[PDB]
């Protein structure tokens, strides 16, 4: 289920723990710089209408997931190709090789790194195996992103603000409108407590988790 059944009952303990409700609030406590992710979405286009969902990781590597449910994913390097089918069946290639098979999903691929390396703001830019974009979806308020390593990207419209929850460490890393990186341990957060508004887009997190599992 790649972690989300795991990431679902870490986030009902947390917020079970009612974290915002607690009188002496400590949230500065909770941090731990022994869980900052590796990977995370740090740009996205979304055009899903017509040819799919194009995304930058972190680590300056580009993807894009097309509308036929496979996933292209170009490395830091510029040139060394991943490419994944519904199937899951992962291959390697490269542009320069000019593979006849990718050519039109190679150039969409170019288009999307074109559009969002002029146009777009990097997410989390003054901080320091490759995982591909399993699924995603939006609400009103919010583009969810799940990556294939188990992560969960919130991205939420209103505020800027973001949340990245990885279940391996059991940790979140939240995104504030300044565009602070703060990372916490959830069972530190569940003792030490936090504000109300870190603990509301924990809430919602669950919510759209759930939402992940039912599909
Ligand atoms: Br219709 C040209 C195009 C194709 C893929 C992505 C983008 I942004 C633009």
């Amino acid at each position: 289920d790649c972690h989300l059944s795991d990431m679902l009952q870490q986030l009902h303990s947390v917020n079970a723990s009612k974290p915002s409700e607690r009188g002496l609030v400590r949230q500065e406590e909770a941090e731990d710089p022994a869980c900052i992710p590796i990977f995370w979405v740090s740009k996205w286009v979304d055009y899903s209408d017509k040819y799919g969902l194009g995304y930058q990781l972190c680590d300056n590597s580009v993807g894009v997931l097309f509308n036929d449910s496979t996933r292209l994913i170009l490395y830091n390097d510029g040139d060394s190709l991943q490419y994944i089918e519904r199937d899951g069946t992962e291959s390697y290639l490269t542009v320069s090789s000019h593979p006849n098979s990718l050519m039109k999903k190679i150039t969409l691929l170019k288009y999307f790194r074109n559009y969002m390396s002029e146009h777009l703001l990097k997410a989390g830019a003054n901080i320091t195996r490759l995982p591909y974009l399993r699924t995603w979806f939006r609400t009103r308020s919010a583009i969810i992103l799940h990556l294939s390593n188990g992560s969960v990207q919130i991205n939420f419209f209103q505020d800027h603000t973001k949340l990245i929850l990885c279940p391996l460490m059991a940790a979140v890393t939240y995104i504030d409108e300044k565009r602070d990186f703060r990372t916490y341990r959830l069972s530190l957060l569940e003792e030490y407590g936090c504000c109300k508004e870190l603990a509301s887009r924990l809430r919602y997190a669950r919510t759209m988790v759930d939402k992940l599992l039912s599909s």
